[PDB]
Formats: structure tokens, sequence, C-alpha cells
């Protein structure tokens, strides 16, 4: 079986950057059953004293998530943060216009902090810029982070949390560009609004890391021009611009081969997407004569099948089944390739949020009063979150090219190498994006300043096979058949495959 | 006469549209004595269990009002709707900057619902866009129309109203264009504000009929461009555009003959005015590649003598003073008769109209403190149209002598509309004589509607056109029986400055 | 001595204007120790029943302040006015973002009203336009000035103040052009906002006199064009436009003679400032075919060494790498407590002269600030209150500049500066009451190392009195808490003539 592809590290290889732990973040929203029926369900036997599903907490810890975006999302644009603080019996029942739901407010910032303490995760808190603004954000900042003595911080102490929450990263609103967003703004309206909010919050606390919300996606007419205006205006007090990208097989219902191969090449779309958002952030620095680069926050990424999209007297539903996609092995392979692209570009991308954490387009599914189980997309993320440490390296890759209808000629193999020169352990993530042809792969890790370890392979001959509640282990990573020959080792990666290989 | 003018419903007669019930709407503002000493007077001998004047309620039923705009008007721009819910003893006393008054808040949305339930009228609810905006609008929308279970809707149940109030038609603020309005906005600001509000409300309840406010009048500098900018931006979540037109005899002090002739032809301004606003509404649809038409909500119309409107350690602001209390002439009544003639002739685009205002306050209904309620001259044309204009509206073929005006060109002396309910075999003619000096005789050829009977035939005319109804003499000017002679084909004489209505089947 | 300079009236004048009493106003902000440990200190040996320091009040009277601006200033941009009303016990403890302090709210509009009653001073009330705006502005207006019988006014009555406070002059926001300001705006954003607020307030009360934010300084990139845009739109309901002018010796750390000479001629910046803002205010009137003039309000002026605060904001910005701060924000710390030199006083004397020379368009001025914070009055913890060098030129002008203001013909040898061109060394004003016989001349010597002698020839006005000299051989000599009266006005030695040493302010009363 002659090798036709090679992953090598040139001698004198300069790292892309240090791996930020924030690259392994996620995002929970008060949407569908992400919170209610997801992280919180008191009736469930696994639930703890606060009502958090322990089986989910186990899988989140296993998933390796470091930081979670909360509480939205479209939800936050008509949300009052005070409705989710204090004793639960005194919290008001409210509406959510975003998703046409009744909100019990059983979960709020109080309880999500308590959840985040158990989970061992940072909170990336989002403020309402739809129906509220500057005053409410400063109020929440004081309540959340304030030393005892001020009236807002004393409320927190009284609420059961004495210590500051230490929320360092903040989202100034949700995506305000979309017509669907409550309180949607023009490019200039949002520019001046983050200008006010960013300046104020930095004045109260200079140690904050602030995110201006970019476009809803690359599909927006204002895309590019949105980022430029906002970042140019508020450059001084910002640290992050957010960018969002979702991917799916367009011909999944017909199981078309062409659309499948397009979908497998989604990384080259993301690479191009990162470059242009980075470019917009560069133009804003240039116009300000600044020294610092505005980092990127990929706070919405993953696979989402979006092709599924008085006069009313009825009460609005509670905890509906929304955006609960079931993922294929193919889906997991592209999410494997997406994380590869994120790591290869972690010099600019310093944060990423896999949207979402539970139930809603998620790597974790929690059934309505049933068991919690790992989706296929769980496994590549979990491997990277646990073992992608130290410095990221963009490896020299010689690969045969596959033709795609959407993106043209694209390399069949793409990869990223991780190295921790004090452990002294490493990691290699690679994908075969070829839909028909397998490829034998050689690896030469010489340039690092080697011994094989646990090697995984995620592949199904039927790429449309999924995990279910009945069969939660129908597709799991299988032991990779790899032979070392000294220095260079070889492995055969089948059509539509993700592998991981740990080394020391 | 002998026949010198004719009204025919032949080929040259054009159908307008089905008569919308909302065209006979009115307007109740917290202004002067429209509410306090108008619809609400606890101490009055006719007061009900809630404090509402029963004698006023009976006249409102007689007037035929179907929908009431509430609570403003300039008043709403500095109003907090929560101040008008719950027990009256718990409600705060406030000041209203608009009309320089102190407001007891005894009447709120709570009470106006109860009043509207008894009156059988729809509520067109206006929200604050001056001192407040989006959040407050959504809060009130929930409190009013939300099902039990949510905090705001559970407040409404705790306040003694279990059922949702089902308010369907909403005004996003008031006339935000005028520099007299609290929180007045540029065309760009209001457009951006309405876009947000209209979207968020439709997202909450897709069954809403939302009204964006237009110019305060045709006189405004930003007229035309205002509606263009606002409607183009917010089109997808809008159902109505509001327009306002008040009219009066400019030389009423000197009893000028020239001014009286302009005032009598005021409908010709209204015709042009509607077309201009219809154009702005068409642009918004065409610019957004839409098929839904933005309807016109004439939420302020009527005769108002605005040239009189003075005015334009401390002291407490007055409670319910005597403001905008116009006593109407016979001429004022025929003008409003012709205005409703214009509205009905253009009820294809104008799907809502509101005569400003209902009680005491440029009104057809007057109510004296601890006294009786009586009809102004303007009551009678409105009440006839409101109760008998049903089915299809027709613009009939009019051949008429030309009367000369100053503010407009040479105008037809006679203007008319014909209502017709084909299935019920019953119709109505409403016609007017705009001539200030010479009488005219009409031929009424009703043959053409899809051949005999005539019913109540009324004529509102006074030899002295400046004659008024007052408190001491409530019935000095009233509609008299009309001399009609079917030969056929009917014929009737109209003296200078008169309004007529003839029922037929 | 040799006479070379001439201060004289051209036989037939023709004054600038009648001197407005509001020109001698000051400014109290919830900043540092201006309020707490300044005007308010309940445990102080001179504290009254309300807890106001009498020794401070005595010096306010002596200073001749007529109108005091409250409560801000940068402070007001993130301030909720209801937090400072009602019973002290139940007032919430709050953050101030502007100065990074925790605020107890022991002082509020209820209390400052009582202070202003005790002082005999008018109140110039500033409202939040940063975190808040229109609705709160109208709420405070009703609370403060409404007749009893409305919810907001009844609260004031219940809080111990039955009668309306009768606050005429209001500042709609603070320094909204400055990028340091909470909720800072563009020219268009503020124009729209001030138009809404000014109209609504004047609709509630015709008798109100409303101030729009102008430029925070002449250096501002939006200078001139800010005023033009803002005033053009909101013209009808505005009465004033605000001007802010701070000055200091940029090379005081080195004692550089070049920076000192630039600093002594700081009045030249103010002259241009006045000219440019007036022209902007003029074009707004004629754009609206208006009949009314917008007067100028120099509501923040004086000497302030802002490099100390500028270095604090840099160190705070560079502290971002260390992480988040858990420590509670300080209560009434020592902030902006500049100790004034003999030179600083002479500069303020000349600024007052320029203000008086242009009091035809500048009908109000507020010196920043009243106590402890860049102040003529310094007040020590549980101890004495004393006069700074800048106290004495203000007091004299405040207590004697009455009647009409005259700009006399000046002929003096010019001097060279880096910041400005060639400027006259001597600068002076004449104030004169025709009914009757008094009578004040204020003059300044701006030369840093050459003494001048001048001739005084009144004549054209339709025996001398008390004459004073503010000069020290060391122009860096200062009044301190230890020796508070080291720099005091000394008797002047004096058609009539007098000798003015390098860097000196003169006051001479006549009848």
């Amino acid at each position: 079986t002659t090798p036709d592809a090679s992953i090598a590290l040139n001698a004198d290889a300069t790292p892309v950057a240090d791996v930020p732990p924030r690259l392994f973040g996620s995002f929970v929203e008060h949407l569908g059953r992400c919170v209610y029926g997801g992280i919180y369900e008191p009736s469930h036997p696994t639930a703890d004293e606060n009502g958090f599903r322990q089986d989910v907490l186990d899988l989140v810890k296993e998933l390796g998530v470091t930081c979670v975006r909360y509480p939205g999302g479209n939800f936050v644009s008509n949300y009052n943060w005070e409705d989710g603080i204090g004793p639960r019996e005194n919290r008001p029942m409210r509406r959510d216009l975003a998703w046409h739901c009744t909100e019990t407010n059983e979960m709020g910032i109080d309880d999500f902090y308590r959840w985040s303490q158990k989970a061992g995760t940072e909170i990336m808190l989002a403020v309402n810029m739809g129906t509220r603004g500057l005053k409410a954000a400063l109020d929440e900042l004081e309540y959340v982070n304030g030393a005892p003595g001020t009236a807002w911080a004393d409320q927190r102490v009284a609420n059961g949390i004495e210590e500051p929450m230490d929320i360092k990263m903040w989202c100034i609103g949700n995506e305000m560009d979309g017509p669907w967003q409550v309180g949607h703004m023009s490019p200039e309206e949002y520019a001046g609004a983050v200008d006010k909010v960013a300046h104020a919050m930095k004045l109260a606390e200079s140690g904050l890391e602030l995110v201006a919300c970019g476009s809803s996606g690359a599909y927006m007419p204002t895309f590019g021009t949105w980022e430029k205006t906002v970042l140019t205006k508020a450059y001084e007090n910002l640290d992050f611009v957010s960018c969002h990208a979702y991917y799916f097989d367009r011909g999944h219902k017909t199981r078309a081969a062409a659309s499948m191969q397009d979908f497998l090449a989604s990384s080259e779309d993301m690479t191009k997407f990162i470059a242009t958002v980075s470019d917009a952030a560069d133009q804003a620095r240039e116009a300000n004569n600044g020294t610092k680069d505005i980092a990127l926050s990929f706070d919405e990424w993953g696979v989402w099948y979006s092709d599924k999209w008085g006069l009313h007297h009825e009460p609005w539903p509670k905890s509906p089944h929304l955006l609960e996609d079931i993922y294929t092995a193919a889906d997991a392979v592209v999410e494997g390739s997406l994380m590869i692209t994120l790591l290869k570009h972690c010099d600019r991308v310093r944060s990423a949020s896999r949207a979402q954490l539970v139930n809603v387009i998620a790597p974790i599914m929690a059934e309505e009063h049933g068991p919690a189980w790992r989706q296929t997309t769980f496994y590549p993320f979990a491997e990277a979150a646990l073992h992608a440490r130290g410095q990221a390296y963009a490896p020299a890759i010689s690969s045969p090219t596959i033709h795609t209808e959407a993106y043209g000629d694209v390399p069949a193999i793409d990869a990223v190498v991780t190295w921790d020169e004090q452990a002294r352990t490493g990691l290699l993530l690679a994908v075969n994006r070829d839909a028909n042809t397998p490829h034998t792969l050689t690896i030469d890790l010489s340039g690092l300043p080697l011994a094989l370890g646990k090697a995984q392979l995620l592949h199904e001959d039927d790429p449309y096979r999924t995990n279910t509640a009945e069969a939660p282990e129908a597709v799991t990573p299988q032991p990779l058949d790899i032979a070392m020959n000294t220095g260079t080792c070889t492995a055969t990666l089948p059509a539509i495959s993700w592998i991981s290989v740990e080394f020391h």
C-alpha cells in the first residue's frame, strides 16, 4: 500500500501561535431545550441539589469545554438580567420573543455561575443591546464582579454568592445586523452603541475582554462593511470581533454525492472567511494608527441543517424541541476539519464557541427525561480540547487534490500538529476529505524542538450513519492501524475520515 | 327651480370598495374635558358603577362610533401606561406637559377597556414613543393581550380583567414630526424607531394591525418625505400610515365671504391630500418589492378653529379645564358632511378614519358638568353615514355648475357618494351643496345599481349658515325632512350651504 | 521708575456690558473631596445640624460665589438622581465610573439645596445625558420645581422641602463631546438629544434657562463645528452654550521658562475660544432667522495640572494585563488637589479680566472647583479651611466688579511665546457704577522676568481706595496646609502710577 500523501514538519518550523484554551468554548442559549431539558431538569433522576443534570455535567467535563457563552443569542435581545437573579420563587414568568416561548427564569446568571463552578468553565456573558443598553450592562457588571459594599454587589452576596463571579469576557449584545433581531440596528447605530458600552465597561474595569458582535454570517449584505465601521469606531476599548459560520450538506435529503463533497470541503470556506474578517479588523487598526490586533472570536461554529428553517390567545410553549439535529459521521468529519482550521489560525482566532452545547445543534443530546448521550461530533472536539496544548503548527502537506463544485480544487488531506515542549507531548489531527478515494499517509515529525501513543480513527463506510438514543455507540472512534518505520510512521485513512494521533 | 345638476350611477359611475366599519371611528384623548367630564364623571347623575356618564354613552351609540383611538394625541408622548392600571387609589397623580395639566390617572387602559366593552367599540391603542419606546410597548402588549401565566398578564387578571383585551390595532406613538411634540424626531430617527417597534410587536403577535404616524398635516415642511422615509424602512411590519387634516373658516371673525367659500370646498384639499399620502404608501411597497398595500388611517379629521388656539412658589396645573371646546355652525356641519363624502369616495385606500374628537374637545357630542349631553350640528351628518353607509361605495357621475374658490381652482358645486348593500337591497346617498350664494337643483338617477322606494330624506341647511347649537338651545339646528319628488328617477332642490342624506331600497 | 505702559479710557465710552452676577459662579462635583470632606463633613468641629462645614461656608461667602454648578461634571453621566433623595439611611451605595469611586449618596439634590439656601447661592443643576436622558430629566424637574399635588413633588414635600426649589439654570448633560465621558456622543446624536430635552423642559417651564454642551476645550477636534451643529438644531429652546477651558504650566516639573511664558498668556486662548464659540452661536441664530442671542456659559474654567490625572489613566489602562480588580473603589479620596503657585493665581486673574472684557456675550462663568478639588478653598480633615493663592483675585473681582464693564485702551511692550504670537504684557479691565462713584480696576503683568510701570488715566468715566498686589519673587511659591498665608495680597505703592513686578496681578478700587 504505497503512500500518496505526506504530513511533515520542515526543519526550522515556526509555530502559528500558542493554543488558547478559549478555542474550546461552547455556547448555551435560552433556546429550545438547551437549558430546560438540557443543563437543567429537576425532575430527572441525575439532577443535583440545584437541578442540574449530572450526566450532562459529566459529558461536558469529558468534552473538555473551557468557556461558555451565555445567555444568548437572539434570546438576550429582549432579556432582563434581573429576572434571573435571587430566589426562584420570587422570579417573574416572562416571554421570549426570539423563540416564541414562556420563560420561567428558573435559570439565570446566579444559577449559571453555580453551574459553571461545578463544570469548571469560564462564563462569556452577553448583555442586552436590543431592548436595553448602557445602564443595564453597567448594572450587571457591578452585580456580577463588584466588591461587597456597593448596592448591586450586596444583592449578589444576599443571593448566595459572596465572591465576585470574575466574568472577564463580555459580548456587547447579540448579532444586531439581522432583520429578525429584536431592536436590530444599522451598521452605524451599532457602531456608536458599542462605542458607548465598550468605553464605559473598560473605565469601570480595564481587565475586561470585550467582544463587538460582527455579522450574523457571510451571507449578510452588510458583511465586511459592518465589521469595519464598528471596529474603526470603538477600536480602543475592544479586544474581539465575533464571526459566525454554519455548514451543512445541501443535498442531504436526496443524498447527493456532489453536495456531500462540497460539504466535506467546508474548511476552505472557513479559511477564506477568517482571512476577510481578519482583514476588516486590520483596516480598523490601520485607520486608528494602533498597535494591537483585534482578535477574532468564532462564537458560533459547527454543523446546522438550516433548510428546516390580538388573534392568538394560547399561552406560549415551554421547552419546545428546537434545532435538535442528529449528526452523521460525515458531519463529525467536517467538524474535525473545522477545528483543524481553527488551530491552524489560532494566531488570529483566540476564541471559538461550538454552538450549541446541549440538545440545540449540539455534540451532547439529552432526551426528554431520558439518558444523555454523545453525538458523533462529540469525539473530534473532545480529543482536541483535551490534547491540543502548547503551540500549534501548520504542517507541510503534500496531498492529491479533489475537485469540488462549490470551492474548486481542494487538498484531500488537511492537518494540524500540536506540540507541548515541556510535557513533552504532542498531537496530530488530520482529515481525509476525499469522498471516494482512501489515501495512505506518512508522518515526519522531525522539526520539533518520537514515540507513538493512542491513535483514533472516526469512519463509517456509510457516511450517513448516526448515533441515536437507542444506539449511542453505533459510530465511535476506532483504534487506528498505524505502523512506525526510524522517524516516519504510516497510516491508511479511508474515504471521509478523521484521525487523531497522540505522541511523545 | 329646474334641473341644473345631476347625480347618476350609470357607466360613468365607478365603484370604490367595501365600506370599512373603522371609517366611522373616533378619538378620546386625555385633553381638557374629553375624558374627565366627558366619558368619565363619577359625580354625574347618570354615572354607572365605573364612573362613566351613561347619557354620553347613549349618544356614542347614537353617533355610530365603532373604534376609538386612545389615549392620544400629544398626551401619550409623556405618558407611563402603568400609571393607568390597578385600583384607582393606588395610581400616581402626574403632570401632562402636552396640555399643561395635572392628571389623576383615574382613567387608564383598564377603565377604557371597560368603557369600550359597554360602548361596543374597538380600541386603537397608542403607545409612548416620546419619553419611552420599545420596552414599554412590549410590556403593554403583554399586559393587555397575553394569556395568563406570565407576570404582566397575571397583573391584568389581578386588576380585575381575566380575559385578554384583544387590542388588534396599535399606534406607534403620536405625531413625532412636529416641534411641539415631546420627544419629537427627525424622519431618520422615527423610521429607525418604528422599524424596531413594529418588528418586535409583529414577532410577538402576527395578528396585529400596526400604524405608523405620518405628518401632523400637509403644512409641515417634512410632509411627503416623512411618510416615504418611515414606510420604506418599516414596510414589512406595517399595516397603516396615519394622516391628519383639520379645516376651518379662516375669516370667521369678520364673516368673510371669500374664506367661507374656501372652507366649503375643503374636501378638495382632502382629495389631493389623500392622493399624496397614497403615493408615499405606494413608494414603500414598490421599493420593498411587496404586494401588501399600506392602508391609510385618517386618525385625525374634522373641523377645528386652530387660529383661536391660545395659548401657545408656583401653582398647581389645572385639572380638566375647558380646552378646544368649539361650538359648531351649520356650515361647519356641511363641511364635515362633505369630508366624510371624500373619505367614503376614497375608502379603497383609507381603511380607517377617526373624527377628532369624540366628547367636548372639537366634538359632535358635548357634555356639561352635572348637566345634560347634547348634539352639535356636526353630530347629524356623521350619525347618518355611520349607521346607513354599508356594502359597496360608489363615486357617481356628477355634472354640476362650477363654483369659484380662492385657495383652489373652479370646483364642482355638488359632491356625492352612494352606498349600496346589494344583497340586503338597501342603499344611501350623501350629497352636499358647496355653493355659498346660489341654490341648486339635483336629478338623482339611482338606476344602475345591481326602482322605487325612498326612505328617510334629511336636509341640513340654515339661511344663516353661522347658526349654532348650544347648551341652552341644543336643537336650534337639526336635519329637516327633504322635499323629494320621484317622477323615475328622483329630483330635489338644495339651497346654498346644505347637506342631504336620502335612504333608499 | 519709568512709565512705559498706558491704561486709559478713550474719553467717550461706551462700555462692554453690565456685569452679570453669574460670572462669579463656581462648581461642586461629586469628585474627590469637593463634597465629602469639603462642603459636607458631619463630624467636623464646625459642622451644622445638616452636617455642612461652616468654616467652608464662611470662605464661600468671602469668595463671593453667586451660583454653583451641581453635581457634575463627569460624575453626572452615570448618576441616578433618585439615589440621592429621601432618607439617608435608605439611600443605595453606588459606583462612579468617572473617578473610580464608591458613592454613599449622603449628599444629593435635597441636601445641596439646603446647602445653597445656607450659602445664598443659586443652583445650576446638571442632568444625566450619558446613561440616562429625557424621561429622568423631566422627572427631576417635576420633583425639584413642581407644585405640591403630584407624585414626584409630594416626595419632595415628604422629604422635608415643601416649596419648589426654583432652579432656573439647567445643564443638559456634561462634556458629551469628550471620549472620556460615559455615553459620549457625536455632534448629530447630541443635537437630536438636546433638542428633545430642551424643548420638553421649556414646555413644562417657560422660565427655565437651558445650557447645551459645547466643547470640552479649544484643543478638541470637533471645536466650532460641534457648537454650530448642536445650536443650529436646538436653537429655539436653548439659552446658553457651555465653554470649558483649563490651563497649566506644561513644564512645571522642569521649571522651564518657555512653558511658563506660554502659561501666563493663557487668556489669549480664552479670547479666541470666546470669538469662535460666539461666531458659532451667531450662525445658529441667523440660520433660524432668530431674534434671540445664545449667551456663553464658561461653566468650567481655571488652572488644572491635568498631567497628573493623564498619567493615572495610562497606568490604569496598562493594568489590563494583571487581570480583574477585586478591591472596593475608594470613598472620597484625595484627587486633583492642586497646590496653587503665585503664578497660577496671576493667570486666573487675567482669565477673569478676559471674562469681564467679554461679559457682553459671556453672561455666566463657573470656576472649577469650589473646595479641595482644583480649588481656591482647601479644607483639611477634622481641621482648618484655608485660602489658596487663586482665592484672592476671585474674591476682589466678585465683591467689587459692579455696574458696567469697560475695556480700556492698552499700550504695553509685547512679549514672545511658543503657543501664541506676540502678546501684550499688560492686560486690564475697568468696572464702574455710575450711581455712584465706584469703581474698580484689575490689571495683570504677564512678563515673566521684566517688571513694568504703567500710567492710569480714567477720565472718560461717567481718589483711590484699597489697592492690592499679588506677587512673589519666587513665582512658584505656594500656600500650604502648614503655612496657609505665605502668599497674601500686599499693599500696592501708588493721573496715577504704580510699579508691577514680573508676574503680578493688581487690584485698585477708586471713587
